């Protein structure tokens, strides 16, 4: 029985790391993940995902294990290390900007701003509003990033990161793949679990056979289509 | 520094795991790494190879950290994982056969012949025959293979593989880039650092820094030129 009240939100200091991952970020700002956001390993991801969020470690190892590529510690990163563009930090995020034309690190609020607006007339996001922004968002890089990448891995990163949000700020039914925006906008914006706004942590599981249908239907409501080469190799290691 | 009395080898047993990498093979049969193979994470590595070859961390954390995404477990794999094709093993290996047509895991004499008989006249294998070797084997992959993967990704492995060959079973100066056959001989053939031919860890850190030219001059002598798609994409799971 977590004590949400043993972990409260605390904005980081100047010396705190923190990454591109608002996920990971908030567990810094909790202290379910070190406050200062460094000497991170997979095994307290794993704690602190499930602690927090009721999230299973089959996803949490795998995304764990590519993330501490980014890194230059044999079994820890630090969450500013997870930047790196091309292992699994991408294009067309929901938040940040593009590596090539600006920032793709920090909470943009213009950038923000497409999703802050979808899904008019609900007072939730949801699958087919996931996938609208997610189109918009590639359509944006497309128009103003020559040296875009958009692939099959890139694009199914986005679509499990859109289900993250989906289901672990969801009213406590994840299965819904739909979330309070009021959540949603906290997470993002502040970095923040919504719990004087009524969120609580899901009494149900979050792991790959529950986020893996979301994934795949936000993908096909997506209108997607790959660039270029369509090359789904990641960078292993930082510096190369 | 290190007591190898205190790491005498031993034969795995049939229980024992055992991968398709020499290095962390013999690792094992001398006890720097678990004798049973399994439960190995890459802070082990790191610290066996240093007290085993004095190899340095900077590589042992590149590629310990990618080829901890060859298990399902958080931090650890046992040495039979990293035999997952396309993650780190590779075809045209030196002493092992490509998957699509053999077994990728355990040493082959047969295909070891062309290593063994490189160098003619000279009690050393050294970084031309190691290349002359590299281009055979690839020529051997491409020959009978229909499902032959030939990329810069596995060019660059593969000659990072015969550069660790010719320096940490070297005569003591592993800059030279030349190693006594009777060593790498042992090393391939038994897994097992050949302390009673004479054999000794390196003085001499061996890093990137060192490897690295080596590296890239048997990559140059080996002539060797992209083939196709040339997609440096791994494997980043099992059961993928
Ligand atoms: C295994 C642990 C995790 C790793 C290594 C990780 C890594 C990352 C990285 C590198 C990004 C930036 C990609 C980009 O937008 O360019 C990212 C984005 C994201 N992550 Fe995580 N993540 C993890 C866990 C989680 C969790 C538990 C959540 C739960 C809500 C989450 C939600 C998100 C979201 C919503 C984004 C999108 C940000 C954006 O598009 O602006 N992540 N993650
Ligand atoms: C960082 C830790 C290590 C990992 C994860 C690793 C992994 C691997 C893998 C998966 C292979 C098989 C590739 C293939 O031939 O298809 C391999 C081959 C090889 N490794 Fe390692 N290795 C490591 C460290 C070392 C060390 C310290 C040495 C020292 C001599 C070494 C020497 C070799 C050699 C010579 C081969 C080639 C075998 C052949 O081509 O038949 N490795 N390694
Ligand atoms: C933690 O990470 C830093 C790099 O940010 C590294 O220098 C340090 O050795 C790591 N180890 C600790 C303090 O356990
Ligand atoms: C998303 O919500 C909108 C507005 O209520 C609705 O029209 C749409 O059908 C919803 N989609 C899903 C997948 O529930
Ligand atoms: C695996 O290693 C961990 C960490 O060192 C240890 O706690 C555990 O007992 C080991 N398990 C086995 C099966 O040896
Ligand atoms: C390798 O050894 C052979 C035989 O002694 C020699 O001809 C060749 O020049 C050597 N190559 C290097 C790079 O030393
Ligand atoms: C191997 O290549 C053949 C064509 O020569 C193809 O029919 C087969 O599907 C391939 N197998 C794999 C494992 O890709
Ligand atoms: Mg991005
Ligand atoms: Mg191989």
């Amino acid at each position: 029985a977590v004590d949400f009240s043993a972990h409260p939100w605390k904005a980081p200091g100047p010396n705190d790391s923190r990454g591109p991952c608002p996920g990971l970020n908030t567990l810094a700002n909790h202290g379910f993940l070190p406050r200062n956001g460094r000497n991170i390993s997979v095994p307290m991801i794993v704690k602190a995902g499930f602690e927090g969020y009721n999230v299973q470690s089959d996803i949490l190892i795998l995304a764990g294990k590519v993330g501490m590529l980014t890194s230059r510690e044999a079994d820890t990163i630090s969450l500013e290390d997870l930047k790196l563009h091309g292992t699994i930090e991408h294009d067309a995020s929901l938040s940040r900007e593009d590596v090539a034309i600006g920032d793709n690190l920090h909470f943009n609020e213009a950038i923000f701003t497409t999703l802050a607006n979808s899904n008019p007339g609900a007072d939730v996001y949801n699958i087919s509003s996931a996938a609208q922004v997610q189109h918009d968002r590639l359509a944006d890089s497309v128009a103003r990033n020559p040296n875009v990448t958009n692939t099959d891995l890139t694009a199914t990163i986005r679509s499990s990161e859109s289900a993250f949000y989906l289901t672990v700020m969801s009213a406590g039914d994840p299965l819904r793949g739909e979330a309070p925006k009021k959540f949603v906008n906290v997470f993002f914006q502040e970095e923040r679990m919504p719990i004087k706004e009524g969120w609580k942590r899901s009494t149900t599981p979050i792991n790959l056979p529950l986020l893996g249908p979301i994934i795949d239907r936000i993908t096909e409501l997506s209108d997607w289509k790959p660039t270029g080469d369509n090359c789904g190799a990641i960078v292993l290691g930082p510096g190369l």
